[PDB]
């Protein structure tokens, strides 16, 4: 179809939906990294991700998605899938690799822990929530297995954060796009949604609190809850 | 402690014995190694549950990589098939032939690579897990995962019907996005899922075009053969 009247690309545009307890856990990831790097950006609140105009931006028809100007400003490019939005923002805006990785060694571990989330906890959590409340019929045995698979992912993260000096998932010294991608599915509130006691993974809990105390993370959680509840319900925010 | 025959004089790719279902992820890094002509060893892991292997991949699966850092100071590791592709591209694809030359190329490569990593990859794995490995058969779950595979095929079909779009990410050449997607988007794997792959003609054409690449042929031949040659387990000659 046609782009809405109010959709223009003068800078990075992050596509989101109306903030709810379960609508923000993927969209908050690129928003954390934008807040961390202080990247100039707009927010577009999509009413319907099923709308044909949106599929042209993200053929998977989900948020988050990004439209941005190419480095020279002549062309517009796109990023979609939360992990891909983190990789794009790091590529375009994190030139000294503070969150992307400064060398092959740092990027090897960042990509390991980022991909572990993208392949395992991320999709498992998405399937858990889908079967738990979106699938027309309730399938408790499938829901229970997916819940059990989440505990195995928590076990792997817990083991990593028990290693000497390992303050963050990828690097010892600082948080990376691996930590940002993992945080929304490895914090107390999300653990409680899954029906899990988060205190059973103490180093992972400590890690999640340490991440949550970062000012950029606080600002991202604030803003993502508010999107679509302000003066403008849908479209390009002021 | 590591086995005596495990040494890292070059990139070491960890695999298991080649079977009908054991190679769909390990073949991915092997394809890119073959494409770039990276010097490498193959280590056939008998038990991925072995404590020594959990030190290399805490997720206890193949593929996994041990390699020397470019400066030679560190022994790096890569694990998760998508991450092994990202590492090999980072360390050995100087010109970004498979990794992407600029921000614009990498934007689309990372889009289609991640779509596989998050959607078709894990959906396929969950399908096979419930279909044959879960103690109980759950037909309604298996059907929904099968339905989700067709939705991913539909997305890939739509992409390959765009003007001049010969590959998933870039128009002109295949990338690590194409390598990651191929093993779960070819006729043999489509048949395993109980799907008729002719229903996605551009996707089938793409899968044939990929399969005709010499690096891809060599990768498929070698991955099937691992553990069935002179040596059953450990470092191959
Ligand atoms: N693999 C994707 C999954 C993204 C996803 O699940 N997005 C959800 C909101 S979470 C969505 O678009 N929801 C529409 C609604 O809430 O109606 C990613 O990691 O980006
Ligand atoms: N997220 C990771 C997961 C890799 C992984 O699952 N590796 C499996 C064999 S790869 C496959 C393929 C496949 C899946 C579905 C349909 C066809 C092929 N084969 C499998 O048999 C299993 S183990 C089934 O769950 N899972 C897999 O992903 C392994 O280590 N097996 C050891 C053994 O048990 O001896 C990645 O993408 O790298």
């Amino acid at each position: 179809s046609e782009r809405p009247s109010d959709l223009v690309v003068n800078r990075l545009v992050l596509f989101v939906v109306k903030g709810t307890a379960t609508s923000t856990h993927n969209t908050v990831k690129p928003l954390i990294l934008l807040e961390e790097l202080g990247v100039p950006h707009d927010i577009y609140v999509v009413e319907k991700v099923s709308a044909p105009w949106f599929s042209e931006i993200n053929p998977h028809k989900m948020v988050p998605a990004i439209l941005d100007r190419s480095p020279d400003g002549r062309d517009t490019l796109r990023a979609w899938e939360s992990t891909s939005t983190l990789m794009y923002i790091a590529d375009a805006y994190d030139k000294d690799g503070t969150f992307g990785g400064r060398n092959v060694q740092e990027r090897s571990e960042i990509n390991n822990w980022l991909t572990l989330h993208t392949a395992a906890l991320g999709p498992t959590a998405k399937y858990w929530l889908y079967f738990y409340k979106l699938h027309p019929e309730k399938l408790p045995k499938t829901i229970e297995k997916l819940r059990s698979n989440i505990t195995v992912q928590y076990d792997i993260l817990e083991r990593r954060l028990n290693e000497p000096g390992q303050q963050y998932l990828a690097l010892k010294d600082r948080p990376t796009i691996a930590d940002i991608a993992t945080l929304p599915f490895a914090m107390k509130s999300t653990a409680e949604l899954f029906g899990l006691e988060f205190e059973k993974w103490p180093k992972l809990q400590e890690w999640s609190v340490r991440m949550g105390e970062r000012e950029a993370v606080k600002r991202a959680w604030q803003r993502v809850a508010g999107f679509g509840h302000g003066e403008k319900e849908y479209g390009m925010l002021e």
